[PDB]
């Protein structure tokens, strides 16, 4: 209400640009000798692709889960190599990658059939891993459209063929690259802080749009689902099931409104959802109000909900506007 | 008609990874029911979220025969009016701020009055031309008569346990009312979100009750043929028995939800085939079944046509609500 101009405040997404170069360097500050690879699928897991691209210039190589975000990085001057993860599931997305120099990675039988099948110029760099154990790697290796010798990517009981049969394979101290942990998410349930030299770059902001005293016994939230008649002063905030935000989990929900965790109350509408703050406290309309971020990490209110925090940073839909500081 | 591609959409007619098909010609046949039953009562459409996540100005072009709109938000009635829409837009929720008021005015939008935050606003804000407000939200306050005696606000109004007692104060009081709640168990009526195909109760879940879904979430599918045991990623695991599985391209963050493991209903050729596993972040397997051998890259629909949204989203347990606004920038619209 104390607001000059329209400069859009409602449900908004921050992502710190410094944070991210942080977590870079971290990688590098215990592996010094790597090949930094970033880790920029579904939309940089709706952190958005092309701006942390542009901030991550210091990431030897990129990779990306569809052959539609690699185009989008070429196309934006990028010189890098960009690994396909997950390969291509159409024999037409063969010619594509030859022509875009894309690194793609084998594992299931039918892309193994499309590339022995088509015919063009110039190879394609192939990855390798699974998700008793087939040795299609002598057929992989045998191949025509493939840079020979290939390339294989590991990880750190069930398994343990794939590595003494990776031994005699060359060949590409050492070359690690990481998970989602360049984001500042853990993501581990083993340890959900994250605290250690790791700052979470996507800050869930929202707006104070009223604030509701009960004075009475009053449990009722419009009649959909009721709480407890203890009196406290009620705060909504501008978020709902419409804006990416899940309907799960009622009173225990942490939500970060002026340094104090304060807990989500009853059911969740599409566009705002209510929360208890206190009648002693002095919560005035436009406040801060994260929901996941700095403060409060996503990792802690993916916990609390149920699901895993990899859902909650990519489930936020065209309506949350994207803020880069 | 369908606007120009915003940057950036692939080209590919035979589809990659989740659309969302809408078809215009159940929204034009679901807008002749409501005037079939109610023909002397004002249509007032219902574009709260991006229409329900079947984009605004699309609707909004093809429901020409709507007498009024109907947003949450200025930003969404401004795309509106510089689209050449001259029906009344209805602010539902109305204005949060008091700089909201001045741009209220002079695109004439209809806002609506419950919160005192709004009026104290309305009598502190001067400006040319009143602005056409709706009512309807110590105990039960009598500031119908304060927003009556307001200088900036068309009068008269315009309105749309806790009750019945708004119901009989609204009787005295001249002369345009607008719900909202029930068309069926008058002059004016607003409906729920039957105006898209889908019931706002799983009371009769769509069932004979005219009736067809606009938007259609299609997909494509991308083993072994064995139930086998690591099934998806891992954690969740089901039988081993010899059958034949489907991997369709949609997955959490796509806007589906990973609740409901198994038994959730997907339309695969025709037949329903229950949803396996867990769902990873681009795709999502389902059991297909011995009988009939399925190839890869067919139809497979998961809520629409031949599957309603309400008996998916009853399966999942939420409400058909989220499942069409829960729906990241991911998808790919087609109207066509």
């Amino acid at each position: 209400e104390n607001l000059y101009f329209q400069s859009m405040k409602a449900a908004i997404a921050q992502i710190n640009t410094a944070a991210l170069r942080h977590n870079l360097a971290v990688v590098k500050r215990h592996a010094p000798q790597c090949k930094i690879i970033a880790v920029v699928k579904a939309n940089a897991y709706g952190h958005g692709l092309l701006p942390v691209a542009r901030t991550l210039v210091d990431a030897d190589a990129y990779a990306v889960a569809r052959i539609e975000e690699a185009l989008m990085l070429r196309s934006c001057a990028v010189v890098k190599p960009i690994v396909l993860l997950e390969g291509f599931f159409s024999a037409a997305d063969l010619p594509v990658l030859a022509a875009n120099n894309l690194q793609t990675a084998v594992h299931t039988w039918e892309q193994l059939e499309a590339l022995e099948q088509a015919d063009l110029p110039a190879p394609v760099v192939a990855w390798l891993k699974l998700d008793e154990m087939p040795a299609f790697i002598e057929r992989l290796a045998k191949c025509k459209n493939v840079v020979q010798p290939f390339n294989i990517m590991t990880h750190f009981e069930q398994i343990d063929l794939f590595s003494q049969l990776t031994a005699p394979l060359l060949g590409e101290c050492d070359w690690v690259r990481p998970g989602v942990i360049l984001y500042g998410v853990s993501p581990f349930p083993n340890t959900v802080a994250a605290d250690y030299d790791l700052q979470p770059v996507m800050t869930l902001k929202t707006q104070l749009i009223a604030v509701r005293d009960h004075k009475a016994g009053e449990p009722v939230g419009y009649g959909a689902n009721w709480v407890s008649d203890r009196d406290t002063r009620l705060g909504v905030i501008a978020i709902g099931y419409g804006d990416g935000y899940p309907r799960m989990a009622p009173n225990g929900t942490p939500v970060l409104v002026n340094g104090r965790i304060v807990p989500l109350v009853g059911r969740v509408s599409m566009d705002m959802t209510t929360v208890d703050l206190g009648p002693g406290a002095t919560d005035k309309a436009g406040d801060e109000a994260v929901l996941w971020g700095e403060g409060l990490p996503v990792e802690r209110v993916a916990d609390q909900i149920g699901t895993i925090p990899y859902e909650l940073i990519t489930k936020l839909t065209s309506r949350v506007f994207m803020e880069y500081v």
